[PDB]
């Protein structure tokens, strides 16, 4: 059973690690995208 | 996707650019149009 148990279930310790690592990394992509999408706002300038 | 559009659309930096320095040379040729058309009541002064 402790065999077993090696193989199948996860260890929280590197599990909330790896959780809050996404949760970083999916804060930053999602800045990463806004500012993306925004980042063709200059365009404007040259044509008013 | 990205290779197509360099490929198929236009770069406003130019085109821009472009469309304005048509449209002064318009200007120009505008002008020149009508000092050709006026450049003949010279004659005039020759038969009255």
């Amino acid at each position: 059973k402790a065999a077993e148990s090696q193989i199948r279930d996860v260890d929280f310790a590197s599990e909330s690690a790896n959780y809050s690592k996404a949760n970083i990394l999916a804060q930053s992509g999602s800045y990463a995208m806004a500012q993306a999408n925004s980042s063709q706002q200059n365009v404007l300038r040259l044509l008013q």
